[PDB]
């Protein structure tokens, strides 16, 4: 049973995810604060993990890095707001896709199936 981790201080939308993402079968995690996010990843192997860009205490780029340097677990950044810079800095971090809202649901699961696939 595949296990996802969502970091996300949006409570609406850490809700969102976590019933469209259980809905497809997949077990889900969820921490609000970055801090508590980043601590999670490192204590759990999960098969891929979501990140917004914007979290409290770390933001979800740096937290990206961190987990990278200890794991080759997929990660997924989603945000707001982003430009072509934010984009190449989290792919170069260890992001596997950059997802700028909005979006629809549909696209994050076909990503996320793209990703696993490959694991």
């Amino acid at each position: 049973h595949t296990q996802i981790l969502i970091v996300e201080d949006e409570q609406n939308l850490a809700r969102f995810l976590e019933l469209e993402l259980t809905h497809e079968n997949y077990n889900v995690d969820t921490e609000y604060d970055g801090q508590d996010g980043l601590d999670k990843a490192l204590s759990h192997y999960y098969d891929l993990i979501i990140l917004d860009l914007m979290l409290p205490s770390i933001n979800g780029l740096e937290i990206c890095r961190k987990i990278r340097q200890q794991q080759s677990t997929p990660i997924i950044i989603i945000t707001a707001k982003s430009d072509t810079y934010d984009k190449v800095a989290g792919l170069d971090y260890g992001a596997d896709d950059y997802i700028v809202k909005p979006f629809d649901i549909e696209e994050l699961l076909a990503r996320i199936r793209a990703i696993l696939r490959r694991q």
